[PDB]
């Protein structure tokens, strides 16, 4: 709602993004090709997704600054570091379809899987990712929270590279160990991969932008930014396998690629020893018929109830959450940003 | 010289780097394993090399610094920003390695090659980026350079990805056309590829340490230190192809990776038009004998005496540069940077 009553303000200034990362170079006429790549990178990569993280920091930094604070400069500012975090996003996608081997992403072929681009995509993706801080000092250096942002999406990027880091040692090619997938050892992956930049990050910049730079106040937002960030997750594997692909917009891979999901975890703590050979023997494989097997043993597990369950169960766990470390934020803050992710 | 009584103490002081990057996360158990995966990805990429970039830092450090000032605490720092430049160095290389397809480097296989790597090297190479900003705000947050240390570092990514892209759209795989190849083009290249990061970077680094923040200052460094970077990097694709594999560290690639090498840009200037045909036919295959068939060419037209001759008048002109440019600064700066890239 609050969303979709900024979305799309949010969509068409990133004409403006792009205008100004291109013609940031206009003095040097030399790197015109590199810049032309630049936009096609963009163009393909950080657009055609639904934008609820960097809409996150539009949609709070309006209810977190004062109305008589809200004039168009500040408001240009609050859009750009939003664009600035699905930057980030898009940074780490790139990277993250090229290492799991994935083949489609937002309802089109994956960056990397394009013809004339393949490992390229490697540099492109870093471009992405200086384009964030190009746009922090083009908007934001003048603001007292400049150095604040700048530190956030650099501790942001390091604290989802230890998640990528777990989630790749956790998951080796070709080399299958069940004992591996715990939940404790999920729990510290999807923190690390996820929870960080997808759900702290974007209300963490809004506040510092609101003034808001409380060490106090940030371990509260935290408390609960972190554990949806974990539910959120627990459903992208879901979905990964039990998705619809038209909806979700890019085809699963964890099984293939031996992931440490929540299905194989769930699976694990429920499995007959008969069930779990079948699993062992299956798993990690990139042969359509032992993905199969796979499905078929989680769904004879009824994991798809057990899903539906913990859904329920962890909407309820975060309101709690909520209810305790909401304040002095608006709660509406939380509240909508639960209201997209739970059904 | 002044490096070789720097470079004992610089590369003692790698343990401590390595040390600091591995205890800062001892308040968190759970990446333990990430950790001790960045630790062997220090190891293997951030060592063995030269190190002439980092002690560069350290050189200057002590030449911009008045001595009453160079204290224990300064020194520390000093060659924590030299490590951050060989950091930046290596997630460089890293991800050149995969994107160039190479074999060695530093005389031992590229990280991506190894056994159990592979693609993963991708998030390896970005954890090094991330270290860089990790060591900056350990060392240096309360100084008053910090934040335009992290202005330069991240600048200096920026342009050398700028680099990377114009390296890349210009050697085409599969598509060869040598029209391309031309003396302005391959100079641009150069300049964001190598320049920037290789020479501006590391004196830049210094010159702010020793509150050296003049625009003109910076902009007189920039004069030489551009230029001597272009000329390193001739002299990287002379040595790809003319240089010792003992003596380099690593397998040439630039021919089969339809490289616009400065060799391939001076064959083009002097290639007669049946010259210009075997080129055309040979160049950009991975097929040894049409390699050898290139070098072959290049040989016939003394490219070899070429670059020698190059090499002498790009020193003299570099040295007059210096003359002009160097003042405010002490030449011996510039001097013994000199002395380290030509013979
Ligand atoms: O399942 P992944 O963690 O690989 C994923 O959720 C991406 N990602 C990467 C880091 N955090 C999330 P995606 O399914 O979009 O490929
Ligand atoms: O020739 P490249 O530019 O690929 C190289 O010099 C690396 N590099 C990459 C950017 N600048 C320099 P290397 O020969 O070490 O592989
Ligand atoms: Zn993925
Ligand atoms: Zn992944
Ligand atoms: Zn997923
Ligand atoms: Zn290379
Ligand atoms: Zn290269
Ligand atoms: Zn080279």
């Amino acid at each position: 709602d609050v969303y979709a009553q900024e979305k799309q303000d949010f969509v068409q200034h990133f004409s403006q993004i792009v205008r100004v990362l291109t013609e940031d170079e206009m003095g040097h006429p030399e790197i015109g090709d590199a810049i032309a790549r630049l936009k096609e990178v963009l163009e393909y990569n950080a657009i055609g997704g639904k934008y609820n993280r960097g809409l996150t920091v539009v949609v709070a930094f309006r209810e977190l600054v004062e109305p008589r604070k809200q004039d168009a400069d500040s408001l240009q500012r609050a859009w750009t570091v939003g664009w600035c975090v699905e930057l980030l996003q898009a940074f780490f996608l790139v990277a993250d379809d090229i290492m799991d081997s994935s083949l489609t992403r937002r309802g089109q072929i994956c960056w990397y899987q394009k013809p004339g681009v393949g490992l390229d995509a490697i540099n492109d993706a870093n471009l992405l990712e200086a384009c964030i801080y190009r746009l922090l000092k083009l908007y934001c250096r003048e603001q007292p929270y400049y150095l604040n942002l700048i530190e956030l999406f650099l501790q942001s990027s390091y604290q989802t590279e230890i998640g990528q880091t777990l989630d790749l040692l956790t998951a080796p090619q070709g080399n299958v160990d069940l004992v591996r997938f715990t939940e404790k050892r999920y729990k510290s992956i999807v923190k690390y991969k996820t929870a960080f930049y997808s759900f702290y990050l974007p209300i963490a910049a809004a506040m510092y932008m609101a003034g808001i730079d409380g060490e106090k106040e940030h371990a509260n937002a935290k408390k609960i930014l972190l554990e949806m960030g974990e539910f959120f997750q627990i459903q992208d594997d879901y979905l990964d396998l039990f998705g619809d692909p038209s909806v979700t917009g890019k085809i699963g891979t964890d099984i293939q690629d031996n992931k440490c999901s929540w299905l194989v975890v769930q699976c694990l703590q429920r499995a007959t020893p008969e069930q779990y050979q079948i699993l062992k023997e299956n798993y990690g494989q990139k042969e359509a018929e032992k993905v199969a097997r796979v499905k078929a043993l989680y769904e004879e597990l009824d994991l798809p109830a057990v899903f539906l369950q913990y859904e329920e169960d962890s909407y309820s766990h975060i309101m709690a959450l909520i209810e305790q470390y909401a304040a002095p934020l608006p709660p509406a803050v939380f509240l909508g940003l639960a209201r997209k992710i739970y059904k």
